[PDB]
């Protein structure tokens, strides 16, 4: 029961630059202190100094491809999180990586499904992420990773991001809380049939139904490993203010933790992201520590723990 | 695919004046522009100007017959609507009414009816408006359309109402989201057994099962054409703050628009109306656009707009 | 149809003092004539004088037990409560009692299961409040009621408390609402057995599921009374702010209203508790109106309101 808190404070992958603060603010809250308080052994990873990286990121306009922001940056902080992330994994430690934007997740799922190539992904967002390198307006690479990962518009991928082994077929990812999907993305699930589970189904089945099916989309023998990146603007604004991109009409607070309940308890998470998070994004400071209270509980929920006896 | 947005800014069904800049709000928010993005040919239907009405609303208290306000200016604002809705079906468009208080469903429902006789009717409201002329204690008559609609307490209805034609038939009515019902209505609900399922249904069986026995309720032959009066107030008012009658403990916002998800999903919906929208009852601005806003979402997903692809 | 409003305005079982003003501001919403208007022949019972007790109770900090926090003040207090509301029972009454926080429960289940030895109890709560005199770590003996009542660790309760008599079992008592509870008292509803359902077992069968399991956990024969002993606090504190524990991730307004009207749906309500509401601890006078009004919501539903006709 080994694990390391792997610490990705990257902002690259969008516009705001509160969110590369959000691994210090989780482990402000006492992230490490709840998880070796639920016995795991615990250790810190630092990928890269967030500051230096920043510093970088808001100066370097000269950055782009087209429409697409930050290429070079995001390539080169994102490998070095492959890097990590893989190398937790084979030392077989339990890899919680705090985000940062969900551009780190280009490199998390590298990482995990290198040494676990059988794990099933399961996306926790509001957002599809999956918007091809010559199809995103925004040029957001927060928006981006899952077509990377994919393999998607290979023919207009840099080579910078050339160094991202293609272990994640569209068979292994399932969604769940969507509810901005861009067109190119709709078009996307659809013509590569991943399961996507939104809240309309949500709203429809029930969030167990739905976190049932998400499992099982993604775990054909019913043994496969799995692996949650987690984004906090899957739930609703109104208890994950401090984000970048809110959208209304998400989870509830209660949804978000049962989420992590059930997959905690099939017993195959592998791996889990918690990413945008964003202190600076918050109206008040109850806006700060609603936000952040709710990245730890994600983690302790996920982590194991429980409302009763266990 | 064609559609006429029927601009209904009537308040004399009630007290408070703003609800009648509700159809301005909606198509400043691009109300037009969303239902042709969503491929639907339309065109705006000015019944009366709503600036005119409201002078002589707010003018001529003497307009009255008991406790009844504003029979006569009521009667002949709603004979108006009702030929605007009932042309707009017979050329074959899709009528979407934008209120306005909701005394402009006995023009609505009287509209749709005419041309559609076998059209079922999902009432979708806090309020079970169907006090009778001679029940109602407000005398506000946005809370009698269908008492008058279904021709009860004949015995007491004025004549400038005789012009309403007796289509709508008890069993083609059913009710979506009640929890502020008078007990005059209780009685005539039980005695006339209209098909009401309550917030209780809603928490005790969820909302999709509520929506399916709703179109169940008005549907025998499982084809008849489906029409759907939306006030507004039946979403939680921390939703749908904006607006005159506010109810605690209504729809969340994920319900209602999951209902209209289900109901624009069985392709059987032949006319809308969106009513009850009041932006002067706002506190903040964000109580406004929080409101109006819904109002347009509610038209996008009853028209069609799905999370994933379609 | 005859009921007694038993007013325990006390606050010894909790630090902050504004709980012990629960039953007035009960009251002057209207609570005694929203039950006669439910047909209701009641009356009100004035267990004890609130301000002397409260006199007594901040000021004699030397009334303790190691780190329980006025034990002797609680005994007597709570004796009342309990030959009140035995009283009230015998003479075929229903006894409606309003805290208060929960300590006072310590007398209205002994006075029930006095008279109804059968009788079940659902334990509405966030908190299991079976913390055993040695075993907690506040004192706070609003935590406390249930091991009292129990039994348990009667190897170190106080000769002050030997009035308690030993009529309630743990296959009769059920929670509903859970998400706040002691490693401590964890251990000891496994050890026990007691049918706990927490915000878990609510997000994952939902609210009409739980209530269903909860009555027939209490109710083997199902025949069996049934009494209810309420605390504000299992409503999220978006709902109900004004109170002494509040806890992330509670009931919704509906889910705490539903469950009441399906308990009355039952028809074996013999006993009602409503606890722990406390004007003071309000932010403003909306977080007052909005709890206050809460609890004689309950009480409503409880007594028999229903949305459509009955
Ligand atoms: N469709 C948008 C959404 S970006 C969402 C980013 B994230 O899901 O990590 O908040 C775009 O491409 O900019
Ligand atoms: N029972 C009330 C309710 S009026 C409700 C009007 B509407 O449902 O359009 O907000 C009355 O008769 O005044
Ligand atoms: N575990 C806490 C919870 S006390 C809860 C009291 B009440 O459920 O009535 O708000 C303790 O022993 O102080
Ligand atoms: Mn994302
Ligand atoms: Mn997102
Ligand atoms: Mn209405
Ligand atoms: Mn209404
Ligand atoms: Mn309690
Ligand atoms: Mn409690």
């Amino acid at each position: 029961k080994k694990m390391s808190i792997v610490l990705a404070p990257f902002s690259g992958g969008q516009p705001h630059s509160g969110v590369e603060l959000g691994p210090d603010y989780l482990l402000k809250q006492g992230l490490q202190q709840d998880m070796e308080k639920l016995g795991w052994d615990t250790r810190l990873e630092r990928v890269f100094d967030g500051k230096v990286v920043e510093a970088r990121k808001a100066s370097d306009n000269g950055d782009r491809i087209g429409r697409v922001k930050r290429p070079r940056l995001t390539a080169e902080c994102t490998e070095k999180i492959y890097k990590c992330v893989r190398r937790v994994a084979e030392q077989g430690r339990f890899p919680l990586t705090i985000g940062g934007d969900h551009s780190i997740a280009l490199g998390t799922v590298a990482g995990v499904l290198s040494v676990h190539p059988d794990a099933g992904v399961i996306w926790v967002d509001a957002h599809a992420d999956i918007n091809t390198m010559s199809g995103t307006v925004s040029g957001n690479l927060h928006g981006c990773p899952l077509s990377i990962l994919l393999g998607l518009d290979r023919e207009n991928i840099p080579e910078c991001f050339s160094w991202v082994p293609q272990v994640l077929k569209p068979n292994k990812i399932a969604y769940i809380g969507l509810r901005a999907v861009d067109d190119e993305e709709k078009k996307i699930l659809h013509d590569l049939n991943i399961a996507a589970f939104s809240m309309h189904h949500v709203d429809r089945y029930g969030i167990d139904k739905v976190v049932s099916m998400a499992i099982e989309a993604v775990s054909p023998k019913g043994t496969e490993p799995v692996m949650v990146s987690y984004d906090v603007d899957t739930i609703d604004p109104l208890y994950v203010p401090a984000t970048g991109t809110p959208v209304r009409g998400g989870l509830s607070f209660r949804e978000a933790l049962f989420l992590c309940e059930r997959i905690a308890e099939c017993g195959r998470l592998v791996a889990l992201d918690v990413v945008e998070c964003n202190p600076l994004l918050a109206a008040t400071e109850s806006h700060v520590n609603d936000t952040i209270s709710v990245g730890c509980a994600i983690a302790r929920c996920m982590m194991g723990e429980t409302l009763l006896y266990t």
